[PDB]
């Protein structure tokens, strides 16, 4: 298993992919790909990086706060209420997201 | 004058712009343009509905919180604390933003 917690980058772009009912989805030391929309192709999906990606999905999920004390350092996502931390608002929201639907821990399939 | 809080569109983008420092900000019913980068081109700019264009500004910008209760309706942004609220997340921010280099209050030029 793995901690959602550590979790980050295409491993953690996965498993939002994952949590979001995308198909067919995959990761490589190059980056996750997924199919987003039905009969579609595999596109690039970097949510934990890319706000175009990422941003969307703060914006539908149920997100009700966002929290960096001082205004720097780490954020803290908070859903509706399942919570995690990261250091960026985009890692803090995916990881908050993957844990309220898989918990703290990941099962470690390859991604590919 | 323009109150900040009724802000929306091209004219927050302009604005947003303004507050930033960029060069040759101007804004047109197709969108805000601007010179971000010294010795540049105009490139659009509206990090109020643009994940790509807002979103780095969110991170780097003191923004202390978020917060949307219930995780839906109107969302309200602080920095370092100067605040204000939106239907999303980026006009909240950029409101913010605005609000707090400007006050309640905006100019009301012709842009472009």
């Amino acid at each position: 298993h793995m901690q959602v917690q550590d979790l980050t980058g295409a491993a953690l772009d996965y498993w939002v992919a994952t949590a979001e009912g995308h198909e067919v989805p995959r990761a490589d030391a190059s980056g996750c790909t997924s199919i987003r929309e039905p009969g579609g192709v595999p596109t690039p999906f970097a949510p934990s990086s890319s706000w175009a990606d990422g941003g969307p999905i703060v914006e539908r999920l149920p997100f009700a706060g966002f929290e960096r004390d001082g205004g720097r350092g780490a954020w803290r996502a908070v859903l509706h209420t399942f919570n995690q931390s990261g250091p960026t608002l985009l890692i803090a929201a995916m990881r908050t997201l993957v844990a309220s639907t898989f918990g703290d821990d990941v099962p470690d399939l390859d991604m590919a």
